[PDB]
């Protein structure tokens, strides 16, 4: 049974949710109004705390609106499913131009990505 | 399911988007245009492709490991929903100097299937 | 039955480690001394070669206390299941201040992601 547990930090916190039936992604909506500086990065609260199961992690993934536009990236983004801290989005700005986020608007997606974890085997050849 | 992938051309500029090595991700994208990606700037590459993938995946538009250390090439955006029918565009970001020049059928990145989870969102207090 | 298999290429090379039981990814140690410049990229070896599964590929992923200190992120990172050569780790660097790595720093983190590779067929019409 895969699973998507949200806790609210804040009153400010936007519960996720998916923008086209049979999208990839929970849209990630800002806690704050924050400046992202021409060339520089933001660190945008978005006051939730998250779980996801045990095979999958919580990949939080640009939106194309904001790179197209804002030439905006997601920086880090790896959130393991033990991760109980809040969720913070990193935003690098890759223009000449000052951006501003308000709050509210949505910066990120969030991809809850299947993957594998075995033990690793050091071996002499990979075959 | 049975997964698939299946491309329709937009123009006869495009390219079957294909694999590179048996075991290989991702499915290389070829440019439909002649095109440059600006030092420190960004472009939007058409593909003149609109595909499916199943439901329970994406399609992750991921970069080239040759076009990123040679040319500072990085994919910006990339998150294409197994739901989304119109043209499929990559947002190249270039992070040096000199313009990167793309020549229609070029590969300018690659496209991966990846399987995810879509619960429903079930808010809780821990 | 998924696998992570690992040859080191020089005692320089660490084998990957995860942190925790729920961790997604397993940390990369640069095997060299080495720097990112300002503004600029590197290209960091590993010396590891490696093998995963079929239906999987590796990720090179960023790390976020990286990507928040000092404006790292993982280009490229893309790395086939088939893949048999050494794993070397892009970074650019997105602020104004050179990024310096000493041997045995953890520059990203590998996570292995599941895929599907089907026969790509063009049509006429899309469903
Ligand atoms: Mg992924």
């Amino acid at each position: 049974s895969p699973f998507f547990k949200v806790k609210k930090l804040s009153e400010k916190a936007v519960i996720p949710t998916r923008g086209s039936p049979l999208s990839a992604g929970y849209d990630l909506s800002s806690a704050v109004d924050s400046k992202v500086p021409a060339r520089g990065k933001a660190l945008i609260p978005t006051d939730l705390s998250i779980a996801v199961p045990e095979g999958t992690y919580a990949r939080i993934a640009p939106r194309s609106g904001l790179a197209w536009k804002h030439s905006i990236d997601v920086g880090a983004g790896v959130i393991d499913a033990d991760y109980r801290g809040p969720v913070g989005v990193i935003l690098f700005n890759h223009s000449d131009a000052d951006f501003e986020v308000k709050f509210g608007d949505r910066i990120a997606q969030l991809i809850i990505e299947k993957i594998v974890t075995p033990d690793v085997v050091e071996v002499d050849d990979l075959d």
